[PDB]
DNA sequence: CTAGGGTCCTAGGACCC
DNA sequence: GGTCCTAGGACCC
């Protein structure tokens, strides 16, 4: 009964794909994200930048400090797209078991394969050679019996490397895994399981469900069951996108709703491109709006409406700016739509 | 000095029986 | 007791 997984990932996916793009960005610390003037952020960054210390979601500021000479580039989605469509292309060679999570990384089952003498080791390395020869871009791979497993095993021997985890090996494995690492388990919930004394697998292990269960809800159950290397989530090949949204950060913040609405109306072509692409006739369950303030709090409102249209964005827009503004500056304005349920 | 694309979960009151 | 509506938050890429 025991399963073979596969997690695909691309090696710093933009970064790498600008590199190949340009080959004079290969040696030198390079990163996708916006200015500091725009207040931006490090999408991501190449080995070179990342050995000053540069990372994702780190604020562009932060970033050049750390990393004076770094060279920012503005990131161009359709060749990230275009990589994304190939690779998938290259995985369905070898199974329609296929569910992708992001552009540059997917899960594989391929329990059922019969591709290389059924070893899910040597169809992990043939997807990377494929994907090296064809595209130029290099991927790691984690090969274990459950999903989350993979994942963690991708990051293990990367760049250009994958790692397999044996059922023989999982307890081992488990025993001293941070809690941290577990997909689903960010910062708050670390600091929360740290202040229990819970830090990895082990400490959980020896964990009565009851109590997680109690301190965590289904969150609990979660953790239980990860720590035990026990996760029967499926390879699900038939997921579809549910939202489609556009937002905007301004190099400084808004304080007149004059200038809110002409935001608005740069914002709003875009996302009926956006929608269009996917539903032509623009029908829809919801649409509404974001703002995010001075103290970065943020509101959004939100409610049923049947059909993509401006002026109602513009008006509930107004609505909130007026209402759940209290004076405060505003750094982001979003639209936002909930696409019907087929 | 804090993006923009998303997913999933929670929870109170409305609404229904 | 269910289910829908809405708002917010943690999290991932
Ligand atoms: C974490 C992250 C990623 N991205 C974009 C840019 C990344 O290249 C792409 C894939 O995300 P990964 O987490 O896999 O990071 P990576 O750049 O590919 N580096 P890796 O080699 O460690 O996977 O998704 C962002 O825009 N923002 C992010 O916070
Ligand atoms: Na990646």
């Amino acid at each position: 009964g025991s399963r073979k997984i596969i997690h695909v990932d691309m090696d710093c996916f933009f970064a790498a794909v600008e590199m190949r793009d340009n080959p004079a960005l290969r040696d030198i610390p390079i990163a996708i994200g916006g200015s500091r003037e725009r207040r931006g952020v490090i999408s991501t960054a190449n080995y070179p930048a990342r050995k000053f210390g540069v990372r994702s979601a780190m604020p562009t500021g932060m970033a050049l400090k750390l990393c004076p000479h770094l060279t920012l580039l503005p990131g161009r989605f359709d060749a990230y797209k275009e990589a994304s469509n190939h690779i998938r292309e290259i995985f369905s060679r070898y199974t329609s078991r296929i569910e992708p999570l992001s552009l540059d990384e997917a899960y594989l089952d391929v329990t059922d394969s019969v591709h290389c003498h059924g070893s899910a080791t040597l169809i992990a390395q043939e997807i990377r050679q494929t994907i090296f020869n064809e595209l130029q871009l290099t991927a790691s791979a984690g090969v274990a019996p459950v999903k989350f497993l993979a994942k963690i095993a991708s990051d293990m021997n990367k760049p250009n490397g994958q790692f397999v985890i044996t059922p023989a090996e999982v307890p081992a494995f488990l025993q001293t895994l941070p809690l941290a690492k577990i997909p689903g388990v960010g910062k708050v919930s670390a600091a929360k399981l740290e202040a229990m004394g819970l830090r990895t697998c082990g400490d959980v292990q020896k964990c009565d469900l009851v109590m997680l269960l109690k301190r965590f809800g289904k969150f609990g159950r979660i953790l239980w069951e990860r720590s035990q290397g026990i996760d029967e989530r499926d390879v699900n090949s038939e997921r579809l996108r549910k939202s489609v949204g556009v937002e905007r950060t301004m190099a400084e913040d808004i304080h007149h709703w004059s200038e809110c609405e002409a935001i608005i109306e740069r914002l709003y072509p875009e996302l009926e491109r956006r929608l269009a692409k996917v539903k032509p006739d623009l029908l829809i369950a919801r649409q509404g709006v974001k703002l995010k303030f001075d103290d970065f709090q943020q509101t959004t409102q939100e409610h049923v409406w049947p059909r993509l249209n401006k002026a109602d964005l513009i008006a509930t827009a107004r609505k909130t700016w007026d209402e759940r503004r209290g004076g405060r500056g505003v750094r982001l304005v979003g639209l936002h739509v909930t696409l019907l349920d087929p």
